[PDB]
């Protein structure tokens, strides 16, 4: 079934998820010169102080850190959003080399990886309902460049040993996701989709302008995970990123 390999990669997904060819597919290239500065855009409000992480999991596609989304603990509001969106999980997409890995590109520049903090609109009751809605999800996207070490990422890097193969999970309580945020919360926003199957066109994408840097040692560790389950032939989990999609009559708005 789907993946990122020659035989089941992005170029094939349309055969089972026809929406892959739709009107607001993600990721896209942010062309800085034609993005419209919008002054009606409010600041983001990220309230991650009371977030409760529970578990990290290798799901065969990436590793996800999941959060308890039963009460308004970590929420995103403001920006292009109306309403409150709950953090349910975060994951990354990364490359096999440092000059690729981001899904979204900025003027065709690709970053080493990209963090997605997935949120769902609480007005819809539960996550599974939010994914049937045009404005059901908001994903906060953060570019990562190789440079200095990010202190708050180390905690995630250490556990990766425990979850090397598909289907393994480790408990991962008390992680503060605030340690993954940049200094500036300036962003670009546009309406788009999930970048993995089922490729649903449910998302307001908030892509922050400022990257976080991680060391090559940290993102190296990402590259040692496996797409395979235990006892299957080993395939290193790298390049789990979808290429940019045509913007097809959408306008990327900028808060700056
Ligand atoms: C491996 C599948 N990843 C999916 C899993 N999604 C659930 C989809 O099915 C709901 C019925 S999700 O909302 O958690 C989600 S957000 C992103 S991304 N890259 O666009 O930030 C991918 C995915
Ligand atoms: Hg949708
Ligand atoms: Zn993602």
């Amino acid at each position: 079934h789907w993946g990122y390999g020659k035989h089941n990669g992005p170029e094939h997904w349309h055969k089972d998820f026809p929406i892959a060819k739709g009107e607001r597919q993600s990721p896209v290239d942010i062309d800085t010169h034609t993005a419209k500065y919008d002054p009606s855009l409010k600041p983001l409000s990220v309230s991650y102080d009371q977030a409760t992480s529970l578990r990290i999991l290798n799901n065969g596609h990436a590793f996800n850190v999941e959060f308890d989304d039963s009460q308004d603990k970590a929420v995103l509001k403001g920006g292009p959003l109306d309403g409150t969106y709950r953090l349910i999980q975060f994951h990354f997409h990364w490359g096999s080399l440092d000059g690729q890995g981001s899904e979204h590109t900025v003027d065709k520049k690709k970053y080493a990886a990209e963090l997605h903090l997935v949120h769902w609109n609480t007005k819809y009751g539960d996550f599974g309902k939010a994914v049937q809605q045009p404005d059901g999800l908001a994903v906060l996207g953060i570019f990562l460049k190789v440079g200095s070490a990010k202190p708050g990422l180390q905690k995630v890097v250490d556990v990766l040993d425990s979850i090397k193969t598909k289907g393994k999970s480790a408990d991962f309580t008390n992680f503060d996701p605030r340690g993954l945020l940049p200094e500036s919360l300036d962003y670009w926003t546009y309406p788009g989709s999930l970048t993995t199957p089922p490729l649903l066109e449910c998302v307001t994408w908030i892509v922050l302008k400022e990257p976080i840097s991680v060391s090559s040692e940290q993102v190296l560790k990402f590259r040692k995970l496996n797409f395979n389950g235990e006892g299957e032939p080993e395939e290193l989990m790298v390049d789990n990123w979808r290429p940019a999609q045509p913007l097809k009559n959408r306008q990327i708005k900028a808060s700056f």
